[PDB]
């Protein structure tokens, strides 16, 4: 497995070297979102929670079509503020209920080492 703990401070440095496959060995959900909310990466872990297909939701809008349940001031609002601000590192509990059993999860959002890329790590709680 890809040994890298959830919530690690230097996670974007460690993760900035993993291809898709490399990214599928993680013990938690990982999503790469561009500046507009377009899915750049989607690993198998999150798929296992949301039931979506990693290869299927690539290139689609996450807040608009993939995960509308995150279209709120509590998810989206924080994201845009971060996008616009140029930075963001925030941890929070949340519930994904769209097209699925309500699953009490925890979300960690942080800007990547790259320019306009943002990470959205998720785990069961
Ligand atoms: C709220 O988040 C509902 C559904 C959902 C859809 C896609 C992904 O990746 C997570 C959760």
């Amino acid at each position: 497995m890809e040994h890298v703990a959830f919530g690690s401070e230097d996670i974007e440095n460690t993760l900035a070297k993993m291809d898709d496959g490399q990214l599928d060995g993680l013990a938690f959900g990982a999503i790469q979102l561009d500046g507009d909310g377009n899915i750049l990466q989607y690993n198998a872990a999150e798929g296992d929670i949301t039931g979506r297909d990693p290869k299927q939701v690539i290139g689609k809008n996450f807040f608009k079509d993939v995960a509308p349940c995150t279209d709120s001031p509590e998810f989206y609002g924080k994201f845009k503020e971060g996008v616009a601000s140029g930075n963001l590192n925030t941890m929070f509990e949340y519930t994904f209920d769209y097209q699925m059993t309500p699953t009490k999860v925890k979300v960690h959002m942080k800007k990547a080492l790259s320019g306009d890329s943002y990470w959205v790590f998720v785990k069961r709680v």
